[PDB]
């Protein structure tokens, strides 16, 4: 009886992304910290885990699995008790995979990793407008997807929806929401802020704001 | 037949031409000129709102983004699933290497100078750009380790993925084959493929059309 474990911190998104859809599953799992402000994931012990120095990584029995897209297709087919969340229909399958893809470049690498590294990190008081168009650019294409639908993959919740919540639960650290010009993705993270497991991304979001609101910068 | 909108000189679009080719399915391949805007029209747009390519129409059903479009392709048509395996654990390296093409080398590394250079006629290339260039080619000359593939023993879509980019990469910053050996060598792996000038025309047009718009780059 595997029960699997998880590395990484709360703060961060995709980290975030796994922890809901471990809940998502309820699936019992062990969760090892690991502190990235205090470089741990360039530790001999974690490089020989992951030579990408990354978190999310997931140990599944003898399997090893780093980047939280792969790692939630990963643990929904092999412990989701129905596919709703990552659907075995590849049409369909094909629009979740696309939708997780277009959060990992589109949004996580140009918009959030980007900005949060220069603020978070390398100590920058000044960005360029680039880096907040990135984030407008992110937000209007998600507000796109949603169309006659309610989650962002179809008319069910599936591992593409947590995977954007995380994020875009992060970049509002940066550019909130405005629900007025973004009503469709206003309604889509209201739904979601109402899951019984929700805090298994708010409170590392909240973490990540808070973090992100002690480094002002200007444009 | 599938339909496939893109343009050669795109690397997600050659990923998955490749992967046609591999898998020996006809298809028909509508050219969408970027240069010209033409992912601005109001048919394309109508097809994807996200105004990229590559798209793939297949009957009535639609897949946009290269890394969907090929794990879809093997899993539909593929005689068997060599390509994409349906182990998991097989399948989550295969996954991770192609999460890995879409972010770190794609959007981070490719489409951000790419853009600069070719699109927004910047001449000037900050030394972060290179620097994002680099790390890429580190993380994926460690991926081999004793293994010739990026995701195991066996060519997979990862390879073609990562191939599309690292080969219009080397258009910023040739692959120095003394430092990055294994890199080159499964380069050259790769090239020996039948259908590898599904890739090599196009990666070569993008190569030309970097080398058409010269920049300098700053910063210690
Ligand atoms: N898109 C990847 C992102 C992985 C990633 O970049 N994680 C960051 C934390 S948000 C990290 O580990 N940074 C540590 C480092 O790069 O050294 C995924 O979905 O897992
Ligand atoms: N993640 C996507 C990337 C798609 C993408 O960015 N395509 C570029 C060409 S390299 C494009 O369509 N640019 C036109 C635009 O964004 O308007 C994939 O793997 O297919």
């Amino acid at each position: 009886m595997v029960k699997p474990i998880l590395y990484g911190i709360d703060a961060s998104p995709p980290v975030r992304a796994v922890k809901l859809t471990l809940a998502a599953l309820q699936l019992p799992y062990d969760y090892k910290i690991v502190n990235l402000m205090n470089k741990e994931q360039h530790s001999e012990e974690y490089l020989k885990k992951n030579p990408q120095h990354t978190v999310p990584l997931l140990e599944d029995g003898d399997a090893n699995i780093a980047d939280s897209h792969a790692i939630m297709a990963y643990l929904v087919s092999k412990y989701g008790k129905d596919d709703s969340l990552y659907p075995k229909d590849l049409v369909k399958r094909a629009l979740v995979d696309n939708r997780m893809y277009f959060e990992s470049g589109v949004v996580f690498a140009n918009a959030l990793r980007s900005l949060a590294k220069m603020i978070l990190f390398l100590g920058k008081t000044e960005v360029p407008q680039e880096r907040i168009d990135a984030i407008t650019e992110a937000y209007d294409f998600v507000e796109a997807f949603f169309k006659d639908q309610t989650y962002v993959a179809g008319n069910q919740l599936t591992i593409a929806d947590f995977s954007l919540i995380s994020s875009i639960s992060s970049l509002v650290a940066f550019v909130p929401v405005d629900a007025a010009k973004y009503p469709k993705l206003s309604a889509w993270i209201k739904r979601l802020e109402q899951l019984p497991y929700y805090a298994e991304n708010s409170t590392g979001a909240q973490q990540f704001v808070a973090a992100v609101k002690s480094k002002p910068f200007t444009v």
